[PDB]
């Protein structure tokens, strides 16, 4: 089997992307954001704190003839942003692009933390990293892409995010017309349970790229690239004006700023983000002071190759018996 759902950014900013998920039956649609660096797929639901509801549509098992309380189950996840959500555990049909997978998991919120109330356009999050980050328990739970895996004509899944624009998640095989040249595969790790790999390096603009090994997520679920305070300054070094901001917190630079591009390695190949893919706009309404795509690491404790860099490329989730990473030019 296959699926291919559309991803639409949620803003003009593409500060996250939305898809469509088929819960239940009869079907309730809910717009999912597909995280892979998480691995919990939980919703807005008729249990939800009424309080902390404002616009999302919420799924209700119990007009879903397929749903069964799990029980006993409970989940509580935290993510690195501060935002936080918890609840109990149905399993339902979900469906993915025409893809269906049966018993699985949805996490139902009974509480949500305030960044996601404020959300009206995020209706939960469907996880593609590894199931053993699945916060569910006393049983852990399997994601989306774990229960699906086998009936895939192919175990993977490919993340072809659009700058500005609708993209696509594709289930099960890779669209060999949604990129230009090759794709260049390169090993990741799954021991902390993400898709962690490592970058050979990186250049500014038109300069000279730099060969050094950065170790990183890939991470669609997170907005920005955060990478090492070297790395990060190196770039900004070259607009004039950027500036770290503690009161803001991150770099910004002057509105009227040509930002140059920014490219990373994957193994002998080369991924370029172009400068107009940083720039994350005023940093509130009416400022000439704007917020960059490029942050420093420091303190996150890992590097994030976030939908900055993600939305560059067409990106290969293989989940073969030993998983690796796929990235194209397109
Ligand atoms: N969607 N990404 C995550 O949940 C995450 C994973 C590891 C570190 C930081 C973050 Cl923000």
């Amino acid at each position: 089997s296959t699926g291919s759902a559309t991803t639409t950014p949620i803003d003009s900013l593409d500060d996250a992307y939305i898809t469509p998920v088929q819960i239940g039956t009869p079907a309730q649609t809910l717009n999912l954001d597909f995280d892979t660096g998480s691995s919990d797929l939980w919703v807005f639901s008729s249990e939800t704190t009424a309080s902390e509801v404002d616009g999302q549509t919420i799924y209700t098992p119990s007009k879903s003839t397929t749903a069964k309380l799990l029980s006993g189950a409970t989940w509580s996840i935290s993510y690195g942003d501060g935002s936080s959500s918890s609840g109990d555990v149905y399993t339902d049909t979900v469906s993915v692009g025409g893809l269906t997978v049966t018993g699985q998991a949805v996490e139902s919120a009974k509480k949500v933390s305030s960044s996601f109330t404020e959300d009206s356009t995020i209706d939960g999050l469907l996880g593609l990293a590894f199931s053993t980050l699945n916060t569910v328990s006393p049983t852990q739970q399997k994601t989306f892409f774990d229960n699906a895996k086998a009936s895939l004509d192919s175990p993977v899944f490919t993340a072809d995010l659009g700058y500005h624009a609708p993209g696509t998640y594709n289930f099960g095989f890779i669209d060999t017309t949604a990129y230009t040249g090759s794709i260049t595969y390169t090993a990741v790790s799954t021991k902390q349970g993400f898709w962690e790999w490592t970058s050979t390096g990186y250049a500014v603009g038109s300069g000279t790229f730099k060969s050094t090994s950065i170790d990183g997520i890939a991470d669609t679920g997170t907005t920005l690239l955060y990478l090492p305070a070297t790395v990060v300054s190196a770039y900004w070094a070259q607009v004039s004006g950027a500036k770290s901001s503690s009161s803001v917190g991150g770099y910004v630079f002057p509105c009227s700023a040509t930002l140059p591009s920014f490219t990373f390695g994957v193994g002998s190949a080369r991924i370029v983000i172009p400068g107009d893919y940083i720039d994350f706009g005023p940093i509130s309404t009416g400022s000439s002071s704007c917020f960059g795509g490029i942050q420093s690491s420091a303190g996150i404790g890992i590097n994030i190759f976030g939908d900055v860099a993600l939305k560059a490329a067409f990106v290969v989730f293989n989940g073969a018996t030993t998983p690796t990473l796929g990235f194209a030019s397109k």
